């Protein structure tokens, strides 16, 4: 039984086949069928292209020799060349048309996802063009979602020699009737199959899937639509940074670009942003990631007053000052998007973008305290039972499993009124002890945030609900401004608390603002619905961002 | 006597003052004189520039009414403004137009480092323009070398206002006469000046600095040439990225745009690039400053084959792949001088250009043992000593602050050999016990050394020596190869191990070489000449990597 499986790159993880151009190459320019694909192999394994995929020249080294060999071939075959013919454009023209095979790739993770082992094995060169940033992506891409790859150019080998595929097996720590063996070229297929491999020649990928799922008894072909990419914590870079004496704010950074600082709510962490961090980077952005003050790793000091709304932003912006950033993207969500609304109010030269989900910008009423705001909305209850100091903390750190079980939960699964938490005595008094699995988590993402929050606690996070006083005369110094540089507000369908109804009026001080709407979710965004919070995120940014 | 500076930054700080703009937007127009700077002063503490200056608008909403008063102005003067008038334009204008006041800047840099408490006091915006990062770099650039930062917008005051004075004091915890104060606007003077402050007027930059060093008694005009801003580790953003299991990489990161990864030598610290750091982040680049394998906050694994090239090379090579960066830059110094050139090598696609410091490109020579090449060379004896495992480590780490103060010398202060090491039994035989301190170190910066290298020692770094072999046979693969991506090759004329002449024949395997030369330079290049080592890695980067 089969527990491996191994991918060529060129037209099975990657098409158009980069290959596949020498015969449109050929047709293009009406050169004698066979010609280009014979001067490229020219030589077996004694020529100039065999010398590249072995890594002993360069791809700029290995242009010239090419050449060399056109026009031999078209010497022989009795043939011009056009007086304008250039190896160089028709490889950097096919290597920029290549992408990745997404239905292919899928099949991979789903494998992989079932407990197999994975790799890609690839005849390559060592590329020195200065269009080769174009493929270290599309590699960096690709190579992420696979255990092994293993490039001919730097093993010295290349397919179909049978050492590299006894390196393979060795790698794989396998013998060869447990792995499936994936390639678009019949003589690389050979030696894999002369092994014993279970072998599929790939022509069109629907057929090769087919063949996939038939010997591993794996369902690849007609499957739901999968999340996007998560992050493991462990395989992060992780950053700190000292914004005064006893305060460290901590932070996954993933990709380049402009930077996109994501701004978590209550109570959570930087991997409420697991499936958004990838995605993002992969966009073509620098994603900061935080742990917001009194979260995971940053730093929670006990007093109420560290985690007003103009020391959180004095903080944020002293984060962007010791990074070296003039500005960053804010997007945040819950208590991070009231964070994110307020920087763009006090801090617009170094706010690029602002982004919220479900958190509306709701102008402070000078005419009416805080307290009676939240009092008159009945969904606002569970916050006059955060405001006592020690109350919430000690229900909300009894059970670390129970309390992020009972909160994390799509629209269709509460265990959690959120009003008459004070009358009822407490958040989780009609919960169940051992709440079941929301379809949002697994018990492993449920058993980070409790590990997270070992640290600090619940006091840190509270303490952000604690400043109703100060934040509400903060924020009154702003009521003749506007927000005028480009900002995104995102609203939940199904938050019954932060509902899409409250920013109905922010238009009157956001004249700009662009929207978008998620169906069917609920307050945990990020988790509820992570492909469409990226579908939105990306295109806002790419627009309104740079 | 005066303990405290503080700076306007329009007129003072930073020049042309953007006011000055508009006597030479009216003239450029022939506009009435005095009629812009009436409308923009128009109203006083009631008018739409107070308004702007205490935080209550930005710049973005001030722009129309600025525009309004313009119109009143022409009215009374019964004038036309031209019919393409723009106060848009004529800001962003000035704003671009604007720089550092680089002279004031040093005065500022001087009286600080002497003691001084400085400041930044100014009458700003809320600057939400499309264009706003160009300000933001330049207040970043700017504020990083004082104490304070005080902008009206913030504080929702504005000079002449008595309250922002008291508000200053407060700030520097200081009386009045303790207190210089300069600024280009005798309004804005004469406030500090009633509460008994010392008051520069400033008009040219030079008569100011002339009073300015008279009421210090410390000498700010005529002075040497200043070096580089340094690093302050405490300061910086520290960066982990775990390679491989035992394995993690520690960097300090700084700036952004492309990825400029520095590489230190034998044995070093992310901390010899010190002087680099600040100067390529300013330049555009966002600089990863390495602890190699073996150093500071690194892995450092005692096994020899853990830092054989091959191995440091893929390391680094995963450790770009971690961070989610395709390529980056890779600069070199000593032994990072070679891991950059094996990088170039046989990562050529993962390597945007390389540049090496004091380290030649020498192929390997497949005829000689690696041995017999050393042995060849005398001044590569200490390399010899190196050999045996446990011999140099425990010389090395007898006295860390000797170990230090002995080997980072100019090259007209030694007080070691190098040659004749074996025979003499050891580095520092003929070495004082307490070696005075290096005009290229202060105390405090050897200390930072001796604290790094008190976890892991002499064995990693030393281990980087102890794969002379095994490094030969991986380098003859390269044989057949060119390195022609960007290079640059930076020779130190005192270098007496690492001789200018060992790099005369590179050119044969990098024929598209840059060169950069230092004179009077020793071995530790990045601390002996930094101006210089800044200006040619800036120049070759601007121009050669993007
Ligand atoms: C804002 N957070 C805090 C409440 O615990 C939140 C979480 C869950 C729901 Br449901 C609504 N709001
Ligand atoms: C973000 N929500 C937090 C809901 O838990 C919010 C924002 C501002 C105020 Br006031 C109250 N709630
Ligand atoms: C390469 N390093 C190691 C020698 O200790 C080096 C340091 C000092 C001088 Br001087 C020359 N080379
Ligand atoms: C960089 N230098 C280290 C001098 O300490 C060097 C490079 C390669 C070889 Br082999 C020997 N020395």
């Amino acid at each position: 039984t089969l527990r491996a499986a191994v991918f060529d790159l060129d037209g099975v993880l990657a098409l158009p086949a980069v290959f596949g151009v020498l015969g449109r190459t050929e047709e293009a320019l009406a050169l004698p069928r066979g010609l280009l694909n014979d001067a490229f192999q020219k030589g077996g394994p004694e020529g100039a292209t065999t010398r590249l995929m072995k890594g002993e020249i360069t791809l700029s080294q290995w242009i010239p020799l090419m050449e060399e060999n056109c026009r031999k071939c078209s010497e022989t075959a009795k043939v011009c060349l056009p007086k304008n013919f250039s190896i160089k454009e028709i490889f950097d023209k096919a290597i920029s048309a290549r992408k990745i095979n997404r239905p292919m790739l899928q099949a991979a993770l789903m494998l992989r996802k079932k407990g197999f082992t994975t790799a890609i094995l690839t005849n390559t060169w060592l590329d020195d063009r200065a269009e080769r940033d174009g493929l270290a992506q599309l590699m960096c891409e690709l190579k992420m979602h696979f255990d092994f790859l293993i490039e001919s150019c730097q093993v010295g080998m290349v397919k179909p020699e049978p050492q590299i595929y006894k390196f393979l097996l060795d790698t794989l720590k396998a013998s060869p009737s447990e792995v499936v063996f994936l390639d678009d070229i019949g003589a690389n297929l050979k030696p894999a199959r002369d092994l014993g491999m279970v072998t599929i020649l790939v022509q069109d990928t629907d057929t090769a899937l087919k063949e996939l799922e038939k010997v591993t008894g794996i369902q690849l072909l007609n499957t739901p639509a999968p999340l996007p990419t998560s992050c493991n914590p462990s395989d992060m870079s992780h950053g700190y940074v000292t914004v005064k004496p006893r305060v460290r704010l901590h932070f996954v950074e993933l990709g380049s670009g402009p930077a996109v600082c994501l701004c978590h709510g209550f109570p959570e962490s930087w991997y409420s942003w697991r499936y958004q961090i990838p995605a993002l980077a992969q966009a073509g952005y620098r994603v900061l990631a935080m742990d917001m003050k009194g979260y995971g790793e940053s730093s929670a000091p006990p007093e109420i007053e560290e985690y007003c709304m103009e020391v959180l932003c004095k903080e944020m912006v002293t984060f962007l000052d010791k990074l070296g950033l003039s500005q960053a993207v804010f997007i945040g969500h819950d208590w991070g998007g009231m964070l994110v609304w307020y920087m763009a109010l006090f801090y617009p030269e170094r706010v690029r973008a602002v982004a919220s989900l479900n958190t509306p910008f709701i102008p402070a009423n000078p005419n009416m305290s805080p307290l009676e705001s939240i009092k008159a909305n009945p969904v606002f209850d569970y916050q006059l039972y955060f405001q006592e100091p020690g109350v919430a903390e000690a229900e909300l750190e009894q059970n670390l499993s129970r309390t992020f079980k009972s909160l994390f939960r799509a629209s269709d699964e509460s265990v959690l009124s959120m009003h008459k938490v004070c009358e009822a005595g407490g958040l989780f008094v009609n919960s169940p002890e051992e709440p079941s699995l929301s379809r949002m988590v697994t018990e492993e993402e449920i058993q980070f945030y409790v590990q997270q929050f070992k640290k600090s606690g619940f006091r840190g996070p509270l303490n952000w609900y604690r400043n109703m006083e100060r934040n509400w005369k903060w924020a009154c110094k702003s009521l003749g401004r506007k927000i005028l540089i480009p900002a995104l507000m995102v609203t939940a369908e199904k938050d019954f608390v932060l509902v899409p109804q409250m920013s109905q009026h922010m238009e009157d001080w956001i004249p700009h603002l662009k929207r978008g709407h998620i169906e069917d979710c609920g307050h945990w965004t990020q988790m509820d619905k992570p492909t469409e919070v990226n579908q939105i995120l990306i295109k806002w940014l790419d627009s309104d961002a740079r």
